[PDB]
């Protein structure tokens, strides 16, 4: 009931649009986090550690869209800075668990003190759509596919990010 | 008139959603193109060469969301396969121009003969939204930001991709 | 799992938005059809008769969002003009069926010769959203609810309207 | 730059969709308000009176999508019930102003005690889209046209309706 043509059209559409979105976010994300000598995957774990305090590196991998192997290496380089701590559970656990540090939290805070959304590209690009809608675009069409792929357990990172950001101290002036 | 809080919420929203979209497309794109020993940026140039027959590597970079330096190296490794050809313009041109080859076109065709949209993730993930809308999601909210960033000249790749795909031979059976 | 508050908010939202949409379409629809001394429900039947050539007044009621009683009276006043014809089926049929006339078709055509979308309000109001999307808004969110209510058989009027309009003679110049 | 064909397609699309939306809301709105012997335009004024305490009948007409003449007659039949009160301003005012009564407020409250969103059609029809989006559809595409027509001053009724509904007593149990 579905044409291969309309499929290829869809795929070429979203593949070009997704690469434009990640590559532009990469540039603004890296410039924001490079003054602390970190990469986007390491920072992802540092924010995942704030939003979920104690999580297996396997969960860090799922929420981080990383390989388990990849998340291990960056988490270990993060402990070796003191920005993160490691824990092992009782009984019999193969899993290795992860928490943040006061040095790690403070690094996130001084990054928050330097958050200029003006410099970020997608922010300015979404200012037109915000003025017509009254609020930032909620891109529900995209959000539906991602849940329908990664799972509802993956999507819960948005909820906990929002609620923790809602109860947040000293973002900037005021 | 805009809260820094609603900005951070937006940024964390789209940054998590964009990374999920590119990483899942990467895996399905690479598996599709790896039987020919190519990467996603090289294939991008091979499709850009079909949709725009003669283009500067600088335009290949803009449409490809690549650095000019990066597009040069992959285009040169593509000529050294015979999948692509190079040209230089008259008068005085610093620019180096690019065309496809019959070997390069045929490689795209045998990849088209192996296009199973079932294996691609975002395809199956968009089947729910297609049934409710009658047709594949057009994600216009995203498409507006990207144009408002990369430029209308960048966006013309979708038009020429659609029209060339509409006039396409032997995708699969029928 | 659902708040009565978010329900009331939704209802007050769509009830105010729907009344604004119908009342503004009423004014532009009536001004367009009043030079022929017809109402919006009568014209609806005249277009339903073009898109579905022979239909029961009960189907005219479903597609017309009219009562069966209401559709009868207007269809009868339409036959008594010669803009429409009536038929009765074989065997044993309670139903009364309906077709268009050459006088009725020509009335639709001279209305088509007078279609100025500039005067229609929603047209100009949708010009902003069309420029950002490249094409007229497809309001899929609304279209999903209506199908989920009236039925898929009701929705088929859009398909046959589009395809018949695609194969249409002398709309205006060219 | 715009086809008359794509215009007619758009108009037939939204005209059929808007009539389906108003007619279905009419039936559920009237059944909800008929036990108090009121019509949808009268109830509209009674809610406009709650959301804007003292407003000219001309503003009631704009927010109510009514004629000034029509809003006068229903407001006068509302005062003659004691559900509403009238006032005249100082200096020199042609305008006649309007406020609610305790009898009028209590009528709205006992209607709120009888609000079953299950019986309302569009509510159940929007339950599918809510489950995929996590929240009720916000139909921003429609909301943009209406603002681009009726004006931003008209749209402020949604803001004051939301904020007043957010600070509301005894909707139902809890």
């Amino acid at each position: 009931h579905y044409s291969i043509k309309e499929a290829m059209l869809f795929s070429q559409r979203i593949a070009q649009l997704s690469k434009a979105l990640w590559k532009s976010i990469e540039k603004d994300w890296q410039r924001w986090i490079k003054p602390f000598d970190l990469n986007i995957n390491e920072h992802h774990i540092l924010w995942i550690a704030y939003h979920f305090k104690g999580a297996s590196i396997s969960e860090i991998a799922k929420f981080g869209v990383m390989h388990v192997s990849t998340a291990f290496n960056f988490s270990k380089k993060l402990e070796e800075k003191g920005l993160l701590s490691f824990s092992k559970k009782q009984d019999d656990k193969r899993n290795t668990y992860i928490e943040l540090t006061e040095k790690g939290e403070e690094v996130l805070m001084k990054l928050m003190e330097t958050y200029d959304p003006t410099k970020n590209a997608v922010f300015n690009g979404a200012l037109p759509l915000r003025e017509l809608y009254g609020k930032f675009p909620e891109i529900l069409e995209m959000m539906c596919i991602v849940r329908n792929i990664y799972g509802d357990d993956f999507m819960e990172i948005f909820e906990r990010a929002f609620e923790n950001i809602k109860e947040d101290f000293i973002e900037q002036d005021g």
